[PDB]
């Protein structure tokens, strides 16, 4: 039992910091009001280890542990407010790196993964569907094999990165007659015959990170370009949604760092009645409220990371973990606002904007109440 | 003892209902995208009856009851997805109409009551300022007595309507030794001279509904515009703040039965798991408190607006149906949004709009603090 | 749309609370270290009126109805702190008196229904068994047709009244093949052989309101001892569970009311800090948060036996008072215990013993959770 | 950063766990119902090591740490249910053998610090008084310094242990005209002419552990028995109280874990309607937030007891950690009892006997709303 960061954990953390500060939040407000994710930023981001997570040395990465991965991305959330960028770096990262460098063949990851890990190709992982969101294993896109690969066919919604993405990692049946194990998981690139990549959708919430439509169209998938083995897809993508459930718990643990840090500033600073606001119990009990939930879901998050890179089983702290910080990010999001009473209104604070990219932390990734039946069944709730 | 509406109220809503779907919720999703506040339409709504309220048929107004401009409100609420133009048609009835029907001189009313009570001139109220916010009777403004009238100097900002407003309702200090008992009221006209308005100040909530800050630098303000007695400026406020606090509360009511209709068709039609998501307990039992929540607050608000109407103390209702109104309001927008998953995000929908535009409920008209310190008060725990 | 009750609503009330606070309260403190209920005093209580419901004039009632009914048991919630005898009294009216007078023949009636009425016989029913509590209608107690009446075998657990009563509304399967429509209700005696009653069970909540087992072991029923028709047993049991929702809440808003006042009480006159502990909003917010609780489940309550008055269909109204009663009943007593501090401690004030006192409302006449489904049914989620 | 128990921390904690099952635990039940607090046991408990926590060798304690000594707590209230004796034990440890150790003089140790370290006295602490609770410093018993001592008189209630007490350490003013810095501490005798200890004062929460008044008139303390220097009472109050707020929250962290146990059980074991209860995501979900609540509550309390082991300041973290078990502990309480239903009213199975025994863990050692106050105070928010 320790609870300090050692010096390696401290430095990751404060390069992190300061390149998220000083090259990151330069800007900002602009590429935000525009609402442009800066694919130029994206790559020097990328490059600097934020699309690294554990990749090994072999590929470009620096074989981080997952603690440490949440720390950068701890640092990256606290430290800038493009919050759109980051979580597209972050999807880039733990839902397209991170399985092909776990489950790739030799031969996919030599062609790929590198260019992943370094930026110079975008990726976007397409499992949703139309009819298969929370209930995923029930999708009907099908790769049916065939002479030298598959033939690929269906449609993908929600893709995050799917308007700016070189390549695609998707999930798709092998086996229509399953569900989670008839799943397969394929990397196709943009520009392939049949694959229609729909126009940018665009969304009040993360509003600068893209996201659209794909829809496949007798797709011819190569033999090599299968991740991991026949049927395996369910699984591959399972274990991807973990790593995305921490890394994102980590960039809004960051910003929760920062919002209180701007809340607790303003409550002392702002008088009404011949004293500071935060003076009023009604007022300091909400921004109390926000401190709690920083420090527990904190400790959550770096037990739960730890626990895995010590080899234990981590899934449910894990999905703990992000229940516990997304409902945290929102509510804090609501509790800030209601801090600063009419000055909240302002575009340049970013404070309703800031709750608007906590919003969507409760649906991804699986929403929360799929978060609960997950430990629900760890708990032996589930039969 | 009777939950019954009269054949009169029933008309009222029914009627109102009408004129919101048919005539100003049509083209209401292009007025949103492009954050338009047409004031052709609002003049139509104005004179239709929404900027009426109590006033005496003498100036053009039915005079309603408390209860029956409620309804109308309610069914403003439900039937238009326009909430910034219908925010700020009743801040035009309830901080301006209002109090110049309720307070101002026979000579005042005769010339511009009427006119506010068609919309033939739009209003604005100033109160706030950049140090009187919650304290509101902390206003600096000053209306110094001269001969003829008043010398006007001060800045007041977050003013709703104000870059449309053809005069403004301002409230100033004619004796800046006392707080409440210091402050006058007065209307004022657009062009005069040392009024300087500011341009519109974006928001993302209710961001068609145009605010601004003014500026006074040295106005005369001719004796005859000040409305009410020298030093009943605090009361007339505080008067007009009861007032919207109760209709602002009916627009939420209707919009939050408005969301559950859409909310329950969604639960019912949406599929995952080979069911319903409505037959979860976990998505079920959020819908539920929804429908809790619009009994029981749209129970409070009658309650309260037909006390007034009986002539008994109405205003711990008031503040009571405003708190509960606009806390409900913003938890039903977060149910709602749970409850549709990634389909939330679609700007279509207006799911995340509608939370946006609920979000200032609980700052406007008095934060939700300070209706508890006005219910601790009518407790008698305030001394 | 009235809020005002009428004249003979006003005196109903008052009558029974001057009844409640001049007979019942007095000496209620003894009682209740003593942990006794008072049969004779139960019987003046059951003669005064409680036992009377919608009862007939021809059988002893007033012809109550249930807003009537309701605000008779909310003053005795309201005046008598021996609130376990006013439970015991509203479990013999709704769940025995009620479905008797209701479903009964003229024969069964003529022998028993106004012995009930005037407290003469006190009356226990018995639904419940070990294995069908929420899942009511799987129970297995048989009661198999054979000639001349019934043989009645089985086991009910939690019985209110048990070890006091004189005769038992007993549900039990004419048809075990089906579920809700295999019940039929029957009354039976006390001392009839083979009805075997358990010794009083103790408990902590309520708790000189004795409750017990029974075991049936081949008890005789004669034919015209069956309440309604073979088969209707279900709909008779959920039918009195609507009243017992409906009167079980009025007693909990009475009791609400009265620690209200307590609390409001205390916070004035207890200081610390060399104020008020009102003063501090930590303090003054929850008791705002009882008030608010009070005025929304009070009218949700009237509403809904209002409209059973009217004709109108109020089923889901009064699961949703039952709701909302029980959940606030709980809270507020929390609320109230952390005002007091220290000072809650103390028996003789009661605070502890009136939270005990409503932890089971959460529970009684069918748990909270089976509320939301008696509601999620009638918002149509369930299927 | 290490989430692991050493091996020496794993041991304390099995041997305690062990002592509390094995010995304590053991006929509990009868002492419960008896309301018995067996000071023949008690003894037992404080000599096996639970009166020891941080006191040196030299005075027949182990030298735990903080860390340490909440593990050992945490063991206590996980193996026994008897918390009566428990948070007795607890008391005498934090709030008398403590600051005895921390701030008494040689002479003053050497007397009797050893004694109570082995539970051959029992010793109570007296501070609050009729109108000093939370405005404890406003204490008005008065140590008035004369010739070869002082003279005590005044009143204390609520005082733990009072009834079974060798020695009491009272807290009084030497200088009346100051509130915190002219308080003292002094360490009084049982029998001492002038202290009038009063007979237990029965409650329904902890039942079985005693508390009483108790009276001062013109009591000679010697010189010898101050504990620590004139006027620093106060700040040897609140040092003990950091000590307490610590050890009654692990306490309750292992109540916490016993009861999540139970709970889990009964929700695999209790079917209806075909299915095991714990499958209705009403049920779930409660059980999960108990779940969610220990593994933060229990974190937040292990970090602020290992920041004090390292020198760093922790009053701020013992602060939180006392708001969140408190309240995790009675929701969770509330929360069992509704998973069980009506089998939660048995009085054997103790579940609302838990409840009442966490009730006070809000009230003790500083109030929530005084655990509010002191973390606004660490944030900045209080001048
Ligand atoms: C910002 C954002 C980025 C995204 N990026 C991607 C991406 O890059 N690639 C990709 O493939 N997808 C992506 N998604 C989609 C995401 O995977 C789905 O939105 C998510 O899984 C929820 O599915 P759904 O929207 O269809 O909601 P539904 O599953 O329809 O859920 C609707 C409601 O039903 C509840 N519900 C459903 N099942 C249950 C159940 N068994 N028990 C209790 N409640 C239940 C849900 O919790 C929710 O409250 C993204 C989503 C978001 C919000
Ligand atoms: C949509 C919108 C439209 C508006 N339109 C108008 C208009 O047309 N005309 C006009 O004059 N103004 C208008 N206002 C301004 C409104 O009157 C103020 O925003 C409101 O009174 C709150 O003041 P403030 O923003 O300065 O917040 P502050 O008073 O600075 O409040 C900041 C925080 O401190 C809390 N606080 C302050 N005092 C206390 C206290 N005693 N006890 C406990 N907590 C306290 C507040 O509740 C809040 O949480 C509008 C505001 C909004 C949001
Ligand atoms: C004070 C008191 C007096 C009583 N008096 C009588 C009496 O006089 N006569 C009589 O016959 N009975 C009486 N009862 C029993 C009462 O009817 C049952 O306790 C009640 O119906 C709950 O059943 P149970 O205790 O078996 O709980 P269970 O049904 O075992 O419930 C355990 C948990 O599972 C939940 N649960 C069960 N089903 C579902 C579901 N479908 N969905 C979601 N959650 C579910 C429950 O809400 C609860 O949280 C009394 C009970 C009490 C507390
Ligand atoms: C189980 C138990 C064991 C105890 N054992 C001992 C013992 O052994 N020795 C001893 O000396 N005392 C003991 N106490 C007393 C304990 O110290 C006091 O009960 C506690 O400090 C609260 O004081 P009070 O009861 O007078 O409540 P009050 O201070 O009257 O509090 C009443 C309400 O006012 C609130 N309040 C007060 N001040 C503020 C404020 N500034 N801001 C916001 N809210 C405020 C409180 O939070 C509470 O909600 C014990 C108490 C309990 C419950
Ligand atoms: O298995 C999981 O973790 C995925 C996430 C979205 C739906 N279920
Ligand atoms: O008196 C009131 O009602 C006003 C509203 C804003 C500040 N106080
Ligand atoms: O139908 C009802 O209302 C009953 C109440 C207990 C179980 N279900
Ligand atoms: O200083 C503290 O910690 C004490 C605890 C009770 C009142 N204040
Ligand atoms: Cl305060
Ligand atoms: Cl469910």
């Amino acid at each position: 039992m320790d609870f300090n960061l050692s010096n390696s954990q401290s430095d990751i953390y404060e390069s992190a910091y300061r390149f998220a500060c000083d090259v990151l939040d330069q800007d900002a407000q602009t590429r935000i009001s525009q609402k442009i994710l800066s694919t130029e930023l994206w790559k020097k981001a990328a490059a600097y280890g934020f699309a690294h997570g554990p990749v090994s040395h072999q590929f470009g990465g620096s074989e981080l542990g997952a603690l440490d991965t949440a720390l950068m991305i701890e640092a990256l959330g606290k430290g800038s407010r493009d919050i759109g960028l980051s979580f597209s770096l972050c999807a880039h990262l733990c839902a397209c790196v991170i399985p092909l460098y776990r489950f790739g063949s030799s031969e996919l990851k030599d062609k790929y993964l590198e260019s992943l890990v370094t930026g110079k190709l975008i990726a976007a992982n397409a499992a949703t569907e139309p009819d298969a969101g929370s209930d995923i294993y029930n999708m009907q896109a099908t790769a049916q094999p065939c002479e030298g690969g598959y033939i690929l066919n269906g449609k993908k919604i929600f893709i995050t990165n799917a308007p700016i993405a070189d390549v695609f990692i998707i999930y798709a049946k092998t086996n229509p007659d399953h569900g989670f194990l008839g799943v397969s998981a394929f990397l196709i690139e943009k520009g392939t015959p049949g694959l229609n990549v729909g126009e940018v959708i665009p969304k009040d919430c993360l509003s600068n990170c893209p996201w659209s439509e794909i829809v496949f169209n007798d797709i011819f998938i190569p033999q090599s370009q299968r991740i991991g083995m026949e049927g395996a897809g369910g699984a591959i993508f399972h274990d991807s949604m973990i790593w995305e459930k921490g890394c994102l718990s980590a960039l809004f643990v960051g910003g929760l760092a920062r919002l209180l840090e701007t809340t607790l500033e303003y409550a002392k600073a702002r008088q009404q009645f011949g004293k500071a606001i935060g003076q009023f119990q009604s007022v300091s009990n909400r921004i109390i409220d926000m401190k709690l939930r920083l420090e527990q879901c904190r400790l959550m998050l770096y037990r739960a990371c730890w626990k895995h890179d010590q080899g234990q089983d981590a899934e449910a702290d894990i999905a703990m973990s992000k229940l516990l910080i997304s409902e945290y990010a929102v509510q804090s999001g609501l509790d800030a606002i209601q801090t600063f009473g009419g000055a909240a209104m302002d575009q340049e604070l970013g404070l309703v904007r800031h709750l608007l990219n906590m919003i969507p932390s409760r649906i991804f990734s699986g929403t929360n109440d799929i978060q609960k039946e997950i430990i629900a069944r760890k708990l032996g709730l589930r039969g």
